[PDB]
């Protein structure tokens, strides 16, 4: 029967084995050991499947080398601005758990390193700081912090500098042949929705962003660095508040009076700056991200199925009392093709239901408890929707009701197999299996045999999709009533992938025949001997529910019109 | 109405089982009187009342 072959392929096995086993391959990137005990005192640290990097930017994009200023506590407390305007911020480096602060303007005194200053746990538990330790041609200022001042009430601006015209340290000749110089002359400007380290508004700028004023303020700093021992300094010359403008652009006299009520007694002042440094350590001591292979291998046992058996009177023929081998072949087939196959379908939505929950797309390598081995190379997700076409068709003229709740029906279908393909990178995964083939998903569609004329369209061009191959297949057994059943398989294959939805284990087997004297008579009997077992593997199922279709076609069901609140309500 | 009687009966799996080799599709007759024929008699619809 096409519907048995359709989702699950079935794979002929020779009578002298117990099952079939399959050993699958993943490739894995993930931090390294660590621990005391291996990566852990006694935990494993979280392995993580390549393809989560291509659904994910977390599970990547390491810096090991970002040299940043790390405090000491009470050692080095001269040389970061005082903890009672900026409290320390927290920052997760590689492994490395250490608070940072912005580094304050020296205006005469002696200047700093950044070696010493940045020392790292990471650093501090190895030999020491390396002999040839040199920093990048590239140096730039990362975050300038200055404050502005009213009332003695002060707010703080966390503006980001980087990625300006003129804030990258360049070399001069005025001094060895090492020293990146720094010059930074350019005039800066605060918006009205620019955000504040604390809130989003600055309340004693406020009037000028009422009306929609933007004010410019100009920066002059200055400083040299060494690239090779790290002693370096910069230095603020005059920060100062430079011009004004509006929504409209032309400028606003800084006497007007609007302006010049709201600026008096505003103060503005530079706090402290950041340094972009990376640290090119020829000889490289990092670990950067270990990688490694392992395999899970697991088998599959296939069973022997009770017997259909027939029973007929001794020494004569029969075609009543004992019909051909038909009624046998026949008996066989009622319980294989469509039984088994539909009960262990159902089955394996309503575990999938059970286990997955609704609409949730979980990571790789997540639940052990379901069927198969896709969950190694594909995220599971499992969902179902309902379609009430009694309330949510939409027609015009009752000569189209069948136009208008295939459109609905199909509509649906299509965006449910482009959602369930979003989210779950099915295209990614077979791409990744195979090279050859380019990946075209063929959406197989289960129902009874009452929907498809609905679902049979050709006043929509899509029925699944465009770029998508669908197969439309049908029974007549009552517990499929008003389902849809769909699902990514491969037509193409006829062996077993982790990718292949479902394999059916069959075992050919004989017939047996012979006189058996038992109970004190005897008869001739005829016996078989089934043995098969139906297999998941692919995690991902939807179901569709289509109700209330008797009185949809049979009522009206028309316009659902929004009436737009002229008559006042609001 | 001829669908649901069909998916409800299992009329299709009988006629096929019983008579082998022929084409397994019912064969519908209405019965009325002479004014209704005018409206069920299609030309320029959408749907005709022989589909399936």
């Amino acid at each position: 029967h096409e519907f048995a072959e359709l989702f699950y392929r079935t794979y002929i096995v020779t009578p002298d084995q117990a099952g079939f086993q399959l050993s699958i391959r993943r490739n894995l990137v993930w931090e390294g050991w660590t621990g005391e005990g291996l990566s852990g005192e006694k935990q494993e640290i979280s392995k993580r499947n390549i393809l989560q990097g291509l659904l994910d930017y977390t599970t990547l994009e390491t810096n090991s080398t970002e040299l940043i200023p790390v405090i000491q506590s009470g050692e080095n407390d001269e040389q970061f601005i005082d903890p009672s305007v900026l409290p320390a911020q927290t920052v997760k480096q590689g492994k490395d758990t250490f608070d940072t602060n912005f580094l304050k303007f020296s205006e005469n005194g002696e200047g700093f390193n950044l070696l010493m200053l940045a020392q790292t746990p990471s650093r501090l538990k190895k030999g020491s700081m390396t002999f040839t330790d040199s920093l990048d041609s590239r140096i730039a200022l990362k975050q300038l912090l200055i404050s502005v001042t009213k009332g003695g009430t002060t707010e703080l601006f966390a503006l980001d500098v980087n990625r300006d015209q003129y804030a990258a340290y360049t070399a001069t000749r005025e001094y060895n042949f090492r020293l990146m110089q720094l010059k930074f002359h350019t005039s800066l400007g605060l918006g009205e929705e620019s955000t504040t380290v604390a809130g989003a508004e600055s309340a004693l700028l406020k009037d000028l962003f009422d009306l929609g004023y933007r004010i410019e303020l100009d920066v002059k700093v200055d400083g040299e660095m060494n690239v090779e021992n790290g002693n370096g300094d910069t230095s603020l010359r005059a920060l100062r508040l430079a011009r004004v403008f509006d929504k409209e652009g032309k400028e606003i006299a800084l006497t007007d009076s609007r302006v010049s009520a709201a600026l008096s007694g505003l103060t503005v002042t530079g706090v402290g700056y950041s340094l972009e440094a990376r640290l090119t350590n020829i000889n490289q001591l990092e670990m950067g991200l270990l990688i490694d292979s392992d395999v899970q291998k697991q088998g599959f046992m296939i069973p022997t199925l009770p017997p259909l058996v027939i029973v007929k009177p001794a020494m004569v023929e029969d075609d009543k009392t004992y019909p051909r081998l038909e009624a046998l072949t026949t008996a066989y087939r009622i319980q294989q093709m469509r039984n088994n196959a539909v009960t262990t379908l159902l089955n394996r939505a309503d575990t999938l239901k059970s286990y997955l929950g609704v609409g949730v797309p979980h990571p790789i390598e997540s639940n052990l408890g379901l069927e198969g081995v896709g969950q190694y190379y594909v995220r599971p997700y499992y969902n179902e929707a309902t379609i009430d076409v009694l309330n949510d068709l939409n027609n015009l003229t009752s000569a189209a009701k069948q136009t208008d709740i295939q459109g609905l029906i199909v509509s649906k279908i299509n965006e449910m197999v482009y959602t369930a393909d979003q989210l779950t990178g099915y295209t990614a995964a077979l791409e990744a299996a195979f090279s050859g083939r380019s990946p075209k998903p063929h959406v197989a569609i289960g129902t009874d045999m009452r929907l498809p004329q609905y679902i049979q369209i050709n006043g929509d061009d899509r029925t699944v999709g465009i770029g998508y191959d669908y197969t439309i297949a049908r029974i007549s057994d009552l517990r499929m009533k008003d389902k849809i059943v769909m699902t990514f398989i491969l037509p193409n294959e006829s062996e077993p992938h982790p990718l292949q939805h479902g394999v059916l284990g069959f075992i050919p087997e004989y017939l047996v025949d012979f006189n058996m004297i038992r109970n004190q008579r005897i008869g001739r009997e005829i016996r078989l001997t089934p043995r098969y077992r139906y297999f998941n593997f692919l995690p991902i199922m939807l179901v569709i529910n289509v109700i209330n279709l008797e009185e949809a076609i049979a009522q009206r069901t028309a316009l659902d019109v929004n009436e737009t609140q002229v008559t006042p309500a609001s």
